């Protein structure tokens, strides 16, 4: 009842880059039983000499396999448009994610998109 | 009744690139319980820096694997010649290509060919 | 009892490339369930930028996994020999491959021996 | 949706630096996923000692690869007909070059070229 | 009773790399079965001839997947703060691991993640 | 089907260059999928200051990479005898080269041969 | 009774390369079921264009998976000693491989050795 | 937490050789994970002969790569202006470097910059 | 009784290779059924053409797979010291590793630790 | 069994320069896949402007990679011999080359020469 | 244990050529798994006809990457103060060097520095 | 066990230039897989018109690499000692230097030195 991990939201806003036609927001379901992944943290560190890092600037990457919408063209899910992602888990957590950019579109069978979002920062509700 | 996610026609009109031989269109069934995948948008971005991408030219990629038809030869379906496949789904999807061309022609048995096909655009009806 | 996806003769005409001696045509069986695999069309596309392709030339791949006759020496499935292959399905099906040449020969336990095939050209009856 | 490092016009307008045929402006096509380099200051600066340079005269080199379009003959984009490049990225980023001058022509297969330009100036618009 | 393989306790003490702000110690729990590795040699032996080796100077390496915990946000497990972790195991081996960073954030969906952590020396209790 | 970027014909009309004997035309395969490079103006020109070129005389370079024929000399692709390339790529351009010589004779492997003609025009049909 | 396939005897005689002291014939032992894989033609071809091959000398390989014969030193099956093969298999075929040398030692676990023989022939008896 | 090869801030100050416009500092962001090589030494060794060394003068070379601000013209990175870098990296290290000068610009695609600084001296804070 | 396939005692006498501590002999448990795979062989040969090898040094690979003991510490099994592995098998066969040397370790959970161990020489005493 | 790009026999008749003993044919192996270069025409052109060439004389250079023979010295493989080398392709391609000198001797390792021959001529059958 | 190709300790004492401040010495890490390398000898022999040399003086060349100390200014390591490097392997070898000067100061990243240290002599202590 | 293309032993006898002091034979190890390259004829041609070649006077080069002997100093490798060096190879070939001096001498690790030796003959076993 407060121990479920799973998400219960998905209200994601695509506007075009070109046309700049806000639509949205418009609540997703998800595909499977997989859980969208997130990486917060924008500077990515890489392994050194004894123990050193080299923290280099890189992205704020989520993963969000999600059902496509009938009302939205499958091209907005594969980089034609930004994507203002929030989604909200069932424990509370809420990440808002602001003028995503999918980057790899992979080929969707017209039901099920799995989006690669890159944003410069992941927003964090944590209850 | 209305949330059924599957291909109901596949009508594709092949025409020979060296003949001009337009062949179609005709209706293809699947081999198997896969389904075609596809990718609208025509540019592919990459992940760059903090948020930022690179919004490079590509093409519409769809993959369709259908059952070759005996009257049509195998060829036709590994590069020989411009497909132009018109595949409409089970829930209203419809989705014209139009002066596809095959890039990566993979061995087929006879008779279920899988075609990588490219195209600069892909329609959407989106019922 | 027409709608059967499987392979009937594989009449292969087997010649040294050195002593030029003609051995077949010699019917072969399939070792497994796996049916032989082709590629007509001779012509390799690749995919570039907003659909277009680059034609560039190729050859027909065929992959045919049979059972070595006792008759004849293993080499000649292991592109010491020309094959002449000549597969006919059971759909009414036939491919004529000439002056093949194995290209990749891989390692065969005796009995079953897998051919990739390469010629210029693989003709198709299509019923 | 803001943050796109990538081109979306290149027009293009050829004078044939004889006829004075002014063919124009044209929009071209990037072949890959390189941009084109840019050198807006026109004064090269060399290493001399203890920080010292020497502010010598330049061009505004531009290095712009894009696709032929059919209409153009191929001896425009290597030094026979003077170019008059406008490029606008995705960012707003619009640079106009004008009465450019390909210098060193290098071999194209007949669809990409690639142009070495030279110019005495080269705008920005800066957003 | 004395042979156990598994952990009882995950202190670890986050601070972040830019606030300095020391958030810990926190106890973790295992997201599944699988125990934390480790290795505890800063110096890496590469193979040579002869059986000689090339001793080059590394890191500790230490691949820890613990639970979020949800009063953390989950940056801090990505690369965005130090994590000083201290992992009991059930037979008494306590290792602790001192100004740790991990230095491959993959993505996690939200309450497993998985930290390859870095450090110059990993301590061992060794009962 | 109107937008593959590749060669279809390439008739070369060898005339050796001390008995005049004219051999050809001859269709030739291309090797490989490099397609040949071409440049069409005559006139090469040099970077100077603040956007000024130097316009000086040059050749009609042309790099046309083609199979051997078996019943041409190979000494014939290596500058002894005159060369008449016609190449037509696929998407309808024809450029004729005429009274071409072998500048650079590079050492061939006996099929495959790399020829770098120089001719004072190379005409182009542009479709 | 006649259609078995499977080996039946292998006489392996080994002689150090160094000290040319010649131990066997030894028969051996199948470690499981799967059967020693051969390609006695010297001759590897290469896929062209076109149907065109290029044969190049290469090794008549032979992959022969034999339980360790207590009474031989462990090294002679990882290259320390030529081998000299003769596989009888069920249906008549003997191949007898002379001067051969394991190319690739891999770990064993002192009982299952796998040779990857490498020789310039391998004979073949073809009943 | 101390260990982090890295940059933070990179403070340029532009003032334009002609004009003398200051317009700074402006921090910047890296585009990869290349971090900006320096050289704080004004004096060039040379080899000689048996240990000898000839003190020549020379100049504090710093090879900056960073992503362009949109506010300030690409011109400004390519010697067209001073600039007045003050980098600090992660582990405290601030070295500022005063009335450089970008000697030898090269091509930038609009985004990534990377110029070549040279200065009669580079500070050092060392932490 | 006299054909068991399995290890029965495995001797490591450690010895730090900083301090010259030796600690052992210290029998030891295999952590599962995979049993220790070796290569006695110390020249690794390679594969040329028909039927040549090229005889190049190598060294005696022996990967040990036991279980840790807990009067151990784990960085002896990761590089940190010289193993003197004696491993005795069910059937008689005893191979005697002298100065050995753990040139890749990898991650092991606390118990279980895979040794990749390289020598000069690995004895047999081949019963 | 036609179309095969390889070589078949290198019969090379080497001839000392000062004892003048004349010592071969003897065939030859190659030590790879690549084939021997060749280069039949004598005069090696130049490029000029507008399409003139300079016909200067030369040679005809021919890089043939072989085995070296056991019986051989290798210095007559390194200019110390004159060579008479006869290749025949696999195609029925035959060129005969008389009095030929290696001009370059590059190291080789004592089983694979690559000779540079020079000769004034260099014949071909041309089948 | 005995037989370990690395360095151990990099005692270098550094001392400013015009201040004559002596620091040192403070001990190295190396930044990779590269080792430095050393050239002892002093007179560079060059070759000349029929087996002659030239014993021509020169300098006792040593490459020593190592990891910048914080303590201890960039410009020292980069041609600004005399080094007096102390490495001592892992085998016993100690090689003293006095008195060196960095002769070709390079870009260091802030961390990584790679001296070119030139001296009249290079000991060794050869174990 | 014939056909094995490697070294067996590298048999070197150091003398001091200066001191006349003679070390060795002491047998060497190569350090990889690639082996020494050798050229016996002290004549190199060089390339002139129409067939033509120049015959001039030149050394035996010999590229020798081996592992340093810890009893030997590193100077004896790089030129400050006379190399009699006496390679015999797996198919016997062996071949004495005699006087030999390492013309160039390059910064080697500690461990892999390779010494390029110039001597006025190098004999030849040829067996």
């Amino acid at each position: 009842c407060n121990k479920q991990n799973g998400v219960k939201n998905i209200l994601i806003t695509f506007t075009d880059c070109d046309t700049q036609e806000v639509i949205g927001p418009i609540s997703h379901e998800q595909p499977d039983d997989t859980l969208p992944t997130y990486k917060n943290c924008a500077w990515t560190n890489t392994a050194l000499t004894n123990g050193y890092v080299q923290r280099s600037a890189s992205n704020a990457t989520m993963t969000l396999p999600v059902v496509r919408d009938l009302r939205v063209p499958l091209a907005f899910y594969q980089g034609c448009a930004q994507v203002d992602v929030q989604v909200e888990k069932f424990d509370g957590t809420v990440m808002t994610l602001t003028e995503g950019a999918v980057v790899e579109p992979e080929e969707s069978d017209g039901r099920s998109v799995t989006m690669n979002i890159v944003a410069s920062e992941i927003d964090e509700l944590l209850p």
